[PDB]
C-alpha cells in the first residue's frame, strides 16, 4: 500500500531521534550547554513524524524559507547520526549568502534525508560526504558528493524509477523515486552523475525568486 | 461485490490501524520530550527515567516499521524466497538453544523451561532458513511472553506420512474462542509496551509463503498450542 511509503520515510527521522536520545542518555542530559538544543531537535523531529503520519493517513504547503541553514540543520542531524555511533565526514561548502526559496519544508527535508542516506549507506569503507549550496541563473543548486560504490552508467537513468535498485545492501528502492517526485512537485529538477567505484554526486535545482 | 470489497475494506482498516498504532508512541514520545524540555532534564531524579522510556518507545516504532516494511514486501510479492534443503531438527534445536541461553544468563524477571520433544528421524526439508527461523522466533517469543512463572514451553517436532508438524505449547491464559480467528491478524493483541501486534501476522504470512499452513488451538485458563504444518516429501 501507500503504507509502504510512510514505512519508508519514517526511517531516517526515527534514526535521528533514537540517535539523539541515546546521546542525551549517554550523559548529554547533564550538560546544560547542549541538552536543551538536543531536546528542541527531538521535539521538532517527533512533531515532524506526527505531521508525516497525519498527512499520509488522510497537497503541498509552499512557504518561503532560508535554504542555507535548513540544509545546515539537516546536515546537523546527520552529523549526530554518524556520531553515536568506518568514518564519515560531512564537509560543508555553502555560499555565505542567505538564499531564500519557496518550498514545502517537510517534503523537502524528506528529500535531503533520502539523499544523505544514499550518500552514506552506499559508502561503506569510510568516506567524505561533501555538501554544496550555491546559485546561478536564478536557480539554487544543491550537490552531495560521496566516495561510494558509484553507479554503472547504464543505470544512471533508472535510479529514479520506482523500486529500481542496482546489483551488488538494503531497501525497497523508493528513496530516489520519492525524492524525484517531491523535487518535481516543487517546480525543481533532480539528477545524478556517478562513476562506478569512484563515487557519486546528486544535484537538485530549484527556482530562485 | 463483497469479493473486491472485503479486499478494499480490510486494506482501509489496516491503513487506519497503522495510522493509530504508529501515531500513539509518537504522542507518548511527544509528551515525555515536552516534559523534559519544560525543565525535567535538570532533574536528576526523573530525567534518566524519562530518557529510558523515550528510548524504548523509539525502538518500538523502529521495529514496527521494519515489520510493516517486510509485510509490504510480502503482500507485494517483492519478498524473494530461497528454498533450500536443510536439517529441520537441528535448526529448531539451534533456535531453542538461543532461547535457553538467554535465560541461562541471568537476574531474570520470570522463569520458564523449554521442554523439547522431537521425533528421532532427521527431517530434511526445503525451506528458507532465515524467514522460517524468524517464524519460530516470533512463536517462541510469544510462547514465553504469555507464560506464567515456572511455566513450561513444550516444543514438538513430529511427522505424519503427509506432514511435518511443529507445535509450541504454553501454559498461559489462552485465547477466547471468539478470537481464535483473529490472533493472526495485523496489530491484533489480546489485551496489553513490549512489542508490535505484527509478530504473529508476519509469522502466518511467511509460513504460507513457504507453502505450509499455520494455526492455533487453545483453551482459556489452560493455555495454547501453535501449530505449523509443512509438506513432507
Ligand atoms: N552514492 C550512491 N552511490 C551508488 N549508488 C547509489 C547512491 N545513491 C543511490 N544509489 C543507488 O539508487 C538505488 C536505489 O536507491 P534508493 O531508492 O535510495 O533505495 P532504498 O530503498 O535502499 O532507500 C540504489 O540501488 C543505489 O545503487
Amino acid at each position: 500500500q501507500f503504507v509502504s511509503n510512510v514505512s519508508h520515510e519514517l526511517r531516517t527521522p526515527l534514526t535521528s531521534l533514537r540517535s539523539y536520545i541515546e546521546a542525551l542518555s549517554d550523559g548529554a542530559w547533564k550538560d546544560p550547554e547542549v541538552a536543551p538544543g538536543f531536546l528542541k531537535v527531538t521535539q521538532e523531529e517527533t512533531d515532524r513524524m506526527i505531521r508525516m503520519i497525519n498527512e499520509l493517513l488522510s497537497r503541498v504547503d509552499m512557504e518561503l524559507v532560508n535554504i542555507n541553514e535548513m540544509f545546515n540543520y539537516v546536515l546537523d542531524r546527520f552529523d549526530m547520526i554518524l556520531k553515536k555511533d568506518k568514518y564519515y565526514t560531512i564537509k560543508r561548502e555553502f555560499t555565505k549568502r542567505d538564499l531564500w526559496v519557496e518550498i514545502d519544508t517537510d517534503k523537502f527535508t524528506q528529500v535531503l534525508d533520502n539523499i544523505m542516506n544514499n550518500a552514506i549507506k552506499y559508502s561503506p569503507d569510510g568516506g567524505v560526504v561533501t555538501c554544496r549550496l550555491l546559485e546561478t541563473h536564478n536557480q539554487v543548486i544543491i550537490s552531495i558528493s560521496d566516495q561510494g560504490l558509484g553507479i554503472p552508467r547504464a543505470d544512471l537513468g533508472h535510479v529514479f524509477d520506482r523500486f529500481f535498485r542496482v546489483d551488488k545492501q538494503g531497501g525497497t528502492g523508493l528513496g530516489l523515486a520519492i525524492s524525484k517526485e517531491v523535487v518535481q512537485m516543487l517546480g525543481g529538477r533532480i539528477w545524478v552523475d556517478s562513476v562506478e567505484g569512484k563515487g557519486s554526486t546528486f544535484y537538485i535545482s530549484l527556482p530562485y525568486e
